[PDB]
């Protein structure tokens, strides 16, 4: 049922419905020899769609839109990148070209530019302090504090109790820390706890990569982060 790299050819994207009016988009990308899956979110906003994160690359993102256009038939009007890394903003130029309004916090935009990555056009204000939350259409955007990256945001769909953690949250199968180069290992557990305190009602938790689960993914990530820290 949940698509894996198996049911997904490199360059293609698969959509998966998590709840009413909420889907995850799944793509793949080779990386240092191996192939990894990657999740993004899609949330119905009236008669249009809010996209959370790119499909990790221009080709992948063009396929994501095509796969959305021919499967939901609702237009993607806005998109939010949860952090400055390539797997989240890579494809933003494609989204922009297609008329999608791309958004990110000033922190993410700043880091993206410094990194030489694509830069979402619009700015999400009011997410600069750990614990900050702001509404964006059908979802709530939350800055839990530095974790996988200093700018990582998490997304909650109050109507469906869906929490999209992006790369700040690991799937159960991920037993060791991934790339923590731009991570704040010291603050990661505390940021996870703010996510826990703010969304204890979440029923579905989507990791940036891999299989969705419940709130237990938070403690799992904490376990993995602590083990790596030591
Ligand atoms: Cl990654
Ligand atoms: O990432
Ligand atoms: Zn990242
Ligand atoms: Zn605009
Ligand atoms: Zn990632």
């Amino acid at each position: 049922e949940y698509p894996t790299v198996s049911e997904i050819p490199v360059g293609e994207v698969r959509l998966y419905q998590i709840a009413d009016g909420v889907w995850s988009h799944i793509a793949t990308q080779s990386f240092d020899g191996a192939v990894y899956p990657s999740n993004g979110l899609i949330v119905r906003d009236g008669d249009e769609l809010l996209l959370i994160d790119t499909a990790w690359g221009a080709k992948n993102t063009a396929a994501l839109l095509a796969e959305i256009e021919k499967q939901i038939g609702l237009p993607v009007t806005r998109a939010v990148s949860t952090h400055f890394h390539d797997d989240r903003v890579g494809g933003v130029d494609v989204l922009r070209a297609a008329g999608v309004a791309t958004y990110a916090s000033p922190s993410t935009r700043r880091l993206a530019e410094v990194e030489g990555n694509e830069i979402p056009t619009h700015s999400l204000e009011g997410l600069s302090s750990s614990g900050d939350a702001v509404r964006f259409g059908p979802v709530e955007l939350f800055y839990p504090g530095a974790a996988h990256s200093t700018d990582n945001l998490v997304v909650y769909v109050p109507s469906a109790s869906v929490l999209y953690g992006g790369c700040a949250i690991y799937e159960l199968s991920r037993t060791s820390a991934g790339n923590v180069a731009d991570a704040d290992l010291a603050e990661w557990p505390t940021s996870i706890e703010r996510i826990q305190q703010h969304y204890p009602e979440a029923q579905f938790v989507i990791p940036g990569h891999g299989l969705p689960g419940g709130l237990d993914l938070l403690k799992h990530t904490t376990n993995v982060v602590k083990a790596h820290t030591n």
